[PDB]
């Protein structure tokens, strides 16, 4: 199998446009394991630390504002190449470059309202998971299909 | 509209059998608002208080064991008649009496593995919400469709 | 077979909440033939002639205004007992009494925002059709699946 | 759990209208276990024996001919009360009488083109299983999720 | 946001094979806004003008005849780069060349039966809009979720 | 049109994870004709003759065992370029390289549990068909939608 983890976040447009069940379903049906799940109004401090590598960017302020302007769904998902492949499943950062079949390709249009965030790397995801989740909140268990998902 | 709330819980068979996204989707698409959402390995104490009115019942022990044996998804949903209608959406307690179209009617078979719990009343739901959720964890916001959902 | 027709209209809340395709799907997969399909902001006059019989009632004032406040998808469907069955597929007028699996049961909450209308009798349907559609807009053709839908 | 089985056949109209996957998906998602599956053009002899308790009905000769006019998907499914709950899933003999959420309620219109057959009792269904299948065609395995579907 | 529009037509094969709802649902769920919708049997004249830039092609005469052999669903859709991203959603002219996740990739096989048309440029698409619709048939309204689809 | 055929088999992980109906759906909605469909525990001999060309390789040992450890759904589908397009719909052999919208891209994670097999050439397909099916099990009939799928 593989116990590798990623942080996935449903941005507040996703919640507003009723895409939560649908986004979760796509991770479930793929075979990934739900580790942690929280529905939270997120803070500016939290978001700034998360998006620190983009402090140098003109969109930063607006991004943090858009990211603070409503509830998000904070999620951890476990599996083999889950960081990498989860990003393929999301599609490109810009929805207009995201292929049909992906979450953004199917469900959104404009870069500044792209419904969903995913960990760009394992390093980042761990940083992000810890930042967003306490270790208490992370749940561990075995999928009843595990042996059919992984040899 | 209506700000009435209910506690809905996805029992650990639901999580195991990959029905979370699908169960959430059915509440979203109905028009109900996500208030609170937690993915938690629940305790025996928590469950016993929740299922206290059934202490007198032969299945109680097993129920609590089944309910403790894996992660659950704790949920709060807001809307007009949400307690009552959410129970219709779940179907009957026994899946063999639940009509096709309902969650249990579509997704499960046996009373002791009925994937999902719902608040039997407002009183119960409040008791249950408080029992399961802290007020910090409950999120409040306005649906961008609210005026099309409610006159 | 049968050439019975009904009139189905998707209301503005139905359109605003992105349910047009889902609804049409339900009629298609059932095996009913699409005869007529337009998209329109309905004039107050038309809405008054359409809802004529409910003038006396106290929700007529807000009704016409709300049905004029956005676009409607006006439809004609054909088949054996479309009128009667169409109404069953829609569910009860009040969504609180609408069973899961129905359009209203699955997708809406309050009667003032009940997403859809269907004709209540063959008589009403043909009247509504004459009112919303011009004859030349009703299209005639034979389903390729016809002999598999009807004996 | 339960080792009870039922016989389900997708009739020629169900095959022709593209509902094989949809119908299998409903039995799969319900938790029932697939035991037998075959694709075939049923003989008049087989069909006359299958429908022997109806030889005295006005619709009998046409039923046989219609059922012989294209291929069918014969299936065997296992689970607790799978015969009775399988029938609830199909709907009523008459699609008009079948509720939205049921296979016939959603997917078909006319009694003579009702897309699917199900055993009407445990005894009928085993008689039907022995008739369409050899015991060696029936496959035995255990669902990876069985502990989660049955207590 | 963006007020750019495109023309989309569901071809006779798309109507006949029950994909009207499915196709509308994909544009709806993507965040694009429905502007115009009509159901009609297109004339040879209209179709010859629609396809005027192809009058010199070997497939032209048959394309026109096929497009005239049953009814089509004519639509207008609005949004940022809706013309270009609308084409990405459809797939390639040849279904064989279209990727899973696209409308043609999922729903059809042969180039001469590719179920759907889309404007190939902003200028083509407006020319196509003016040709199939009168400006008064196009409906103006604002999506309740527009702040969440566009920054 | 075209009478080209391919061989598609759902593997035991595909069956165990409840994906049989979903997969068949994908081929149906595309417009390919179901020719053959059986459900079987495949004998080690058959699996060795089937996977003959991969005897040398180091995963052959675990392969046969795993493909014998549960049931497979063996299928024959017909249509223009089924073989080549069928493989595209399936996705790349390794699910990590499989694009969203594909069967493997949507539903599985690791190559050892890649849920499905499709023939890699017309030659292989016909060989596999001769191996898994008896001639009399391949059913001939004409889709009611045929003239709408092919020119
Ligand atoms: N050009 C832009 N304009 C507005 N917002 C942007 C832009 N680029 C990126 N963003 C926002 O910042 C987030 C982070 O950007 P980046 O880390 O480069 O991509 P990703 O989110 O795919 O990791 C994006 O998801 C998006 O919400
Ligand atoms: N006869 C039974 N056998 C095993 N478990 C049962 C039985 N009846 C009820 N339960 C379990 O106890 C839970 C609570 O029962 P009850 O409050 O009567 O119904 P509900 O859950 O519909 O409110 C059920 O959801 C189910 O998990
Ligand atoms: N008490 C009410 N308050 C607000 N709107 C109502 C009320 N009752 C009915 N309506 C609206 O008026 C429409 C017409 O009412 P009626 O003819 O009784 O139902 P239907 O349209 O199902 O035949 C309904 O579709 C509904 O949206
Ligand atoms: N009045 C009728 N006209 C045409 N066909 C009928 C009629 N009644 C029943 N049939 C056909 O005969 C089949 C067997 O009938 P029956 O055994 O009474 O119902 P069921 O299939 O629900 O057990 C039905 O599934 C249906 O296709
Ligand atoms: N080689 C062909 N054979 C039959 N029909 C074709 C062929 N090429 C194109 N067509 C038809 O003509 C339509 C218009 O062609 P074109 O404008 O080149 O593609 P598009 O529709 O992608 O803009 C296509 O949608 C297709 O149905
Ligand atoms: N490195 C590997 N480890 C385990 N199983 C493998 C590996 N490579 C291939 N397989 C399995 O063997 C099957 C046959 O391999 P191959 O013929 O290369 O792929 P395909 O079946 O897509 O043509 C694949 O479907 C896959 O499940």
């Amino acid at each position: 199998a593989n116990c590798e983890r990623t942080f996935i976040a449903i941005k507040p447009d996703g919640v507003q446009r009723g895409l939560v069940g649908e986004i979760i379903k796509r991770f479930e049906q793929k075979g990934f394991r739900l580790v942690g799940l929280k529905f939270m109004q997120a803070s500016e401090d939290l978001l700034k630390e998360h998006y620190v590598d983009l402090k140098d960017r003109p969109f930063f302020a607006g991004l943090v504002k858009y990211m603070h302007s409503g509830p998000v769904v904070a999620m951890v998902w476990e599996g083999l190449n889950v960081v990498k492949t989860g990003r393929v499943m999301l599609g490109e950062t810009n929805p207009a470059d995201s292929k049909p079949g992906t979450i953004r390709g199917d469900f959104c249009i404009q870069v500044g309202r792209n419904i969903i965030h995913g960990g760009d790397s394992v390093e980042s995801a761990e940083k992000e998971i810890g930042l967003w989740f306490h270790p208490e909140e992370l749940v561990d268990y075995t999928s009843c299909a595990q042996n059919w998902i992984y040899e």
